[PDB]
């Protein structure tokens, strides 16, 4: 009666390897790189693709590697592909990724989740979202010099070919960085008028906080290298977590992410990896303290077992003479047949970079920003065959397209916000990135 286990193959490697270089070498083979700090020190992970997967295309349809239209939304198709290769959980997590899919989702996935929101294709016509079958990974402990290949049981060949083609060169990545030759941004009036319009909704009492953003761009003389950009940004800000996703012409460099959702053996968690929820204040003696709970919020609470959900402070808003403590469900145990798409649907996009209440804030964001957010406040990361998943919210994140780098920054508007100050805060957030582009 004892359950068959499916431990992943794990081969220790000759010597430390350069994952960035390795990706730069064969981007097609290595669609996603992620860096982390254990509670140890630094490490990295590079996912190895095998060539199947799914994409949500600009015509609003999902397709696979054979360009066949899969019916439904990206998250339905993703759920069918996961069921098809689903594994049962073996209860061990030394190793956080064990094979399954690299995921990248733009913010605009949200209109498939809440179809009240107008759908938007990417301007460049590339895929809004991707799920890439990845049956192996390369890991690199920074603390201990150790590198490994890991692959799903039954992938001995692929594992072999990777042990081959690691320790084979190391041309050495992310060199030839050229600073940009022009820099640009949305006309500032668009933002400050957006803020004034946000403040009408806040004064009406229908929303309590809204993350309003604006787009920045940098133009270069020669085509940009995603890994060279990545290296610039990591040097300039060595944040604990980061990554780089690249495939299908999407090139998404993340320099300061937050956790969107983590699931380990059905235990789902949304708490900031930082450890501390965000505080939002405007530009205004004993403050009032009101706890606010959105009773219709669609979140982990809808997909978890009763008696397991933990509630905690999502964010605070502090204006005039009050502090509102915005509380939501932050972790729980999933019902046993909850699918990865349903966890994504319950959690995406995060509440602190849209607003509260979430859906109404997304409609205001959509009307005021007028263009897709792309990777900004989207997510990427991975899904294991056993359903474990790790997705990050993309906050300090740039996209590369040929000679152009773009990125958005935003400010959490609250009822006593000052429009020109919020504008300054968006520029203060862009400064760090623009510095590093130098
Ligand atoms: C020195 C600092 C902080 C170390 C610390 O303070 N601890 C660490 C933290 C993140 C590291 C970079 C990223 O990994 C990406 C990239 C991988 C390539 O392979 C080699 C280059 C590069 C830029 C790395 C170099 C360097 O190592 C960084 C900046
Ligand atoms: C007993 C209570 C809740 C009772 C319940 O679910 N009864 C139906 C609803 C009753 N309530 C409304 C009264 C409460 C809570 C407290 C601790 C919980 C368990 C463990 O942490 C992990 C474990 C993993 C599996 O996946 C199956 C689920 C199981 C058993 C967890 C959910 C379960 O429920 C437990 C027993
Ligand atoms: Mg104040």
């Amino acid at each position: 009666g004892s359950h068959g286990t499916h431990a992943p193959l794990i081969h220790p490697l000759p010597h430390p390897i350069d994952l960035l270089a390795l990706q730069q070498h064969d981007p097609a083979r290595f669609p996603l790189l992620m860096e982390s700090t254990a509670s140890q020190g630094r490490w990295s992970l590079l996912l190895v693709a095998q060539g199947d997967g799914l994409r949500l295309d600009a015509d609003g349809q999902v397709r696979d590697q054979h360009d066949l239209v899969q019916p439904g939304t990206f998250l339905q198709a993703l759920d069918r592909a996961w069921q098809h290769e689903r594994l049962s959980h073996d209860g061990s997590h030394s190793l956080p990724f064990r094979g399954g899919w690299a995921l990248m989702l733009d913010y605009e996935v949200a209109s498939q989740i809440e179809p009240v929101l107008p759908a938007r294709a990417r301007g460049d016509g590339r895929p809004t979202a991707l799920a890439l079958r990845c049956p192996a990974a390369v890991l690199h402990d920074h603390h201990n010099e150790a590198s490994f290949v890991i692959a799903e049981a039954g992938e001995q060949a692929l594992l072999d070919a990777l042990v081959a083609l690691a320790s084979a060169a190391l041309p050495e990545a992310g060199q030839g960085w050229q600073p940009p030759q022009a820099v640009g941004e949305d006309a500032p009036q668009r933002f400050t008028d957006g803020v004034r319009r946000v403040i009408e909704y806040l004064r009406a009492g229908d929303v309590f906080q809204v993350n309003l953003s604006r787009r920045w761009n940098a133009q270069f003389a020669a085509p940009v290298s995603p890994q060279a950009l990545y290296a610039q940004l990591r040097r300039a800000n060595p944040a604990p977590f980061a990554g780089l996703f690249s495939a299908h012409g999407r090139h998404v460099v993340s320099s300061s992410p937050e956790r969107l959702v983590s699931v380990h053996a059905g235990h789902a968690q949304t708490r900031p990896i930082a450890g501390t929820r965000p505080r939002f204040e405007g530009d205004d003696e004993r403050a009032e303290h009101v706890m606010l709970i959105d009773l219709e919020r669609n979140d982990l609470g809808r997909i978890c077992l009763p008696g397991t959900v933990v509630v905690d402070e999502l964010m605070t808003v502090e204006s005039y003479a009050h502090v509102h403590h915005i509380v939501s469900n932050v972790s729980g145990h999933l019902r046993p047949e909850v699918t990865p798409g349903e966890v994504i649907a319950a959690t995406f996009p995060g509440g602190t970079i849209t607003g509260c209440p979430k859906v109404r804030c997304m409609q205001i964001i959509s009307e005021l920003e007028q263009v897709p957010r792309g990777a900004y406040t989207g997510a990427f990361g991975w899904l294991n065959r056993d359903g474990d998943l790790d997705l990050n919210i993309l906050i300090r994140t740039a996209e590369v397209d040929g000679h152009e780098v773009s990125f958005r920054t935003g400010a959490g508007i609250v009822v006593d916000s000052d429009p020109d100050k919020e504008l300054d805060e968006t520029r203060a957030k862009a400064r760090g990135l623009l510095r590093a582009l130098g």
